[PDB]
């Protein structure tokens, strides 16, 4: 019930960027969720083994997960706010597709989508 490597956090001949938004993502969206009651499950990616989910990564093909996130901002991985934005909905998808409606944890994620979409709403110019 293998786990694969996980996403790169760097990439030498990746373009990076720094921006206003991708700033406020990693200080106030990112660092914020992570605080939230809900956020344990998803600070890290998911171990199949230790979970006893054998099939995950059969099932998900393109894990993604906030202590990805959080070092991709760190880096400065990222040119744009969007990019980043498409991996916190990964891992919001990820969640949904593997469980289903009514989980507990698809209720976690529910929250975190929640509370992410509402600090998206309004980003720095
Ligand atoms: C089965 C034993 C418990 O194992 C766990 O704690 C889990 C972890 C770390 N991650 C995931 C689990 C899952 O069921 N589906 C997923 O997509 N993930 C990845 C986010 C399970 C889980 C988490 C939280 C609740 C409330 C229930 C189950």
């Amino acid at each position: 019930s293998m786990n694969p490597p996980p996403p790169e956090t760097s990439n030498p001949n990746k373009p990076k960027r720094q921006t206003n938004q991708l700033q406020y993502l990693l200080r106030v969206v990112l660092k914020t969720l992570w605080k939230h009651q809900f956020a344990w499950p998803f600070q890290q990616p998911v171990d199949a083994v230790k979970l006893n989910l054998p099939d995950y990564y059969k099932i998900i093909k393109t894990p993604m997960d906030m202590g990805t996130i959080k070092k991709r901002l760190e880096n400065n991985y990222y040119w744009n706010a969007q990019e980043c934005i498409q991996d916190f909905n990964t891992m919001f998808t990820n969640c949904y597709i593997y469980n289903k409606p009514g989980d507990d944890i698809v209720l976690m994620a529910e929250a975190l989508e929640k509370l992410f979409l509402q600090k998206i709403n309004e980003l720095p110019t």
